[PDB]
């Protein structure tokens, strides 16, 4: 590939590197929603993903740990 690692946070169900858009979308609405103070969170379509910023790690971010406690919830695997 290319080095160049600009995080996308995606949650992904079941299948390998198979994001599923639609949880997605509601979990980062939920994530952003708790930690709209924090950090802009947006969604993009299936090729750029979700959004930290500006595709800031969102790991660091408490908005991360909202992320993962919703798609654990939701049985999804979260990963940026």
């Amino acid at each position: 590939g290319h080095m160049a690692v600009v995080y996308a946070a995606r949650c992904k169900f079941g299948n390998p590197l198979v994001q599923n858009n639609r949880i997605t979308r509601a979990v980062c609405d939920l994530t952003n929603e708790h930690t709209t103070k924090d950090g802009s969170w947006h969604y993009v379509e299936v090729d750029n993903e979700c959004k930290y910023l500006a595709g800031d790690n969102p790991r660091d971010q408490p908005g991360w740990a909202v992320f993962v406690k919703y798609c654990t919830y939701y049985k999804g695997v979260p990963d940026a």
